[PDB]
């Protein structure tokens, strides 16, 4: 199984993508053992990016690696089609789309047609990005089978029964969990990995949990998983999407600029309180020789 | 109380805003007694529109009437601020915004900051567009009071207790329901009206329910309201954002073009079945001298 | 429209129904204009009562009034049939049942069959007691119509659209809301009334909200309704089902013994704090001549 | 890890516990490799049982094994205290309780006092039976730690993150999942096993999945897990609690009498269709020598 980072998008003070800081971030992640980078996901504020900015993001990361899954979805299908087609020039793993978000009670037929339209035009394998909380609708294993053209799925529902059902109804499909808290479990139960937001800032930990579980050292894996869980929990106190910037600087030593408002940066008191919550975890991780001091 | 139409955005076959159809539609609504038009709401596919298209809609409708509430929200706060400021040269009722959509578990502190930022740059009164199912989070009567700068709220939660709570904690706020099914009830219980998607295709019915209820002919109001309820239910079978187009053409005579994929247009069979579902109600409505032939 | 009290069940110190306290409570409620009494409801801790105790409750209230709805349901259909048959010799308004509770995902077919069984043996009109949060399933206007034998429904779903749909699909059915917060609205919109727990301790308020709304004094109605809303909120702080005992003592003068554990009585600290939060509301209510000093 | 059966309660045609058919069933399960028997759970219609019947069940099963967890909760704490004490003269693994069901919005204070009381009087280890869908409330890892007297937890929430949290916050605690679909996964990820309703009728399947997983043949475990999943899904078509009787007869030979209405027994055509749905699976389990011809 794999650890895939849904890579953060760093913005400048001028609310433009900071390509320099992004390439630095990407190259650290690859050097620390991340298998692939998922570009323009939730964690990368994808829905906050214009079609042109989704492409800009791909180009900056592609300078670093071609191990990219390129998220192109949106509420203007023509733009999503144009991004799928433009990805022909890039030798990447695949493209991806969440379900059309916002609109409630969309018909299954219209959801199916949306995804099939993207497969029709795609020059690469197509991955399902299933984020039911964010989009308001689930594309479960049966609808995924009906759509019939997904090479893989990232399932962000917190219920591994749901995630396992993709593999049961679609045995050739690659199946990942979007949970940071299930890295140990996914690796130990036969699924293909995790698209883990927390690997932005502790890629060392996410990869080590996975290695330990693969080696059937389930107890060590779980004790490290539980330390990772505490960081995730601390990241949610002030909003995880904003907190992920602060944590990546704290743990990895470089900065990722700003988020895009209304994903607002943490203020200096929140930054201090957050670091307070993870100070001790860092020291334990250095002690354990997972982080350089 | 008032009926406010969250007006549909007609698109051309090539997925541009059809300004001529929009103006025809807006004038008909105004002529048929609709009080105000809510522009770039859910029903107008607001989240599907670029800032530039949101401005185009404002300009086209403003050519027809100044009785506009202008919805400007999105996931790029700079764009929302730019639209807010641009509205200064339009003599309209107000601006509005939904909460930042898509992203789950946003901090209340950031939600409050987002809305307060819009209030601070707004040259018109600001309305809260509370659509918790579409955006994933509620801005309830207490958070609204804490934001403190709303002139009104349109509440699309199906719970009239929630809606009355705005009036209770914010006595001077204008409070509307988003439910077509609660026109009779809203007008009877002291609320300020409904922002009703169904008034796109049956403005005569929505206005008439309101008037019957105001006249305290409650039995008459509910009878009409219940016929209007069945049209709403029919519109949901194939997807209501798409069906609203077919139903406007069917009941009002003129067509509104296409929606914007992935809100796909109803096919010929869906349209047949939808008309069959509402044929009877139409003849009933003409019998009652609510619709002409 | 009517006000119906889901009457509290007083228990002694050794955990028996205090028949004498129950009769005093029922007498007061009737004296102050409560139309009917709903016996063995949620608020009376019906689920915590043996069939023998459900019968004792009925016999005690029956000494006071024939304006009784006798709730008989449970998870042993033989007991519910037996209670239904025993009611034959009581001059009462009707019996009622909630859906079988606890068990998730019961088939609709089994749900319908439970209620039709009770209708078949019942010597009185049968009322649907729709408490979906408490039971785990909803019996909506469509299933009610499918069952076909309900004389009325009490709808404790907080969504008045849902409630109105019972009238729309079942025009001859009596339709009550279970919310203390919709007395004004129910009375204004043509529904049949409220089954209001808070009428246990402020019958005078609930009766007065209704008359005001009936007299089309909606603004006075809402100002009183909003006062009542705050008492309801206060009662939730430590648990409404327990708090309901303290507030009856406080507003109406007599105590109602204890609840049945694990519905524990409020300790003395909680009781102090609860009273603190309604003191002001009491003051105003005396000031408005609704309560006696 | 272990497999624990929440044992079905067989009823006679006149709705009394059929003690002899229970003993046959408990005997078969122990013979086929089940580790422990969970008595008076959901699957055994625990909540439909009076205190006397709950004890009847203990006694009958206790003639077969002492490997028993005795569920004793209900909505009268005195009855639950009495069953707990009565357990002193049986040499069993422990007693258990779900949270007080039906009543919504009970304070955490009162929930903690409910369980701590049971611990204060219990002569055996106390297990948490966490069934949030049935009771309407969750007793999560935090609340379970605050209570502080649980030897173990059975977690029926379908979210293994929530299940793992019990062990993270309570490392000495035995932690089971209530899901049949997570037998392979639970064993692979370091949890203590499954309380599986489906082991009533395919104990061979559930024990084998468990063994395959602890042998790190995850591929094989999952192939069998996925076959069992189809059976679980089949069982839900007509109501799983009633279908569990029909499937125990079909797969294991002996019948278990009747459920207790309103858990109604399947009718002849429902039994027909249910068998048609699990016919193929029975074959492949024979072909695999998991089931004898």
């Amino acid at each position: 199984p794999e650890i895939i980072t849904p890579i953060i998008t760093p913005f400048t003070k001028d609310n433009r993508i900071d390509k320099e800081k992004l390439k630095i971030h990407a190259e650290n992640l690859i050097r620390k053992g991340i298998d692939k980078l998922f570009v323009n996901g939730t964690t990368g504020l994808g829905p906050s990016l214009s079609p042109e900015e989704k492409l800009e993001n791909l180009k900056a990361v592609y300078d670093v690696t071609n191990k990219i899954i390129f998220q192109v979805g949106g509420l203007n299908l023509d733009d999503a089609i144009r991004l799928a087609k433009l990805s022909k020039d890039f030798d990447i793993v695949g493209i991806a789309s969440y379900a059309p978000y916002y609109y409630p009670r969309m018909s299954e037929k219209h959801l199916v047609k949306y995804f099939k339209t993207l497969c029709e035009v795609s020059p690469h394998p197509v991955y399902l990005y299933n984020v039911p909380t964010a989009t308001g609708k689930d594309i479960d294993a049966k609808v995924a089978k009906e759509i019939g053209c997904f090479t893989g799925v990232k399932d962000c529902i917190e219920n591994i029964i749901h995630t396992l059902d993709y593999k049961r109804l679609n045995p050739n499909m690659l199946v990942y969990s979007g949970s940071d808290m299930l890295i140990a479990t996914v690796a130990s139960t036969g699924l293909d990995g995790n698209v883990a937001a927390g690997s932005n800032y502790l890629p060392e930990v996410t990869v080590t949990i996975k290695k330990l579980a693969m080696e059937r050292k389930i107890d060590e894996a779980l004790k490290l998983q539980f330390l990772h869980d505490e960081v995730i929990e601390a990241s949610r106190i002030f909003g995880s999407l904003s907190s992920n910037y602060v944590l990546t600087k704290y743990f990895q030593g470089y900065d990722l600029g700003y988020p895009r408002p209304p994903i607002f940066p943490l203020d200096d008191e929140e930054e201090r309180q957050l670091i307070k919550k993870v100070e001790g975890i860092r020291a334990k991780l250095v002690e354990l020789k997972i982080l350089k001091e």
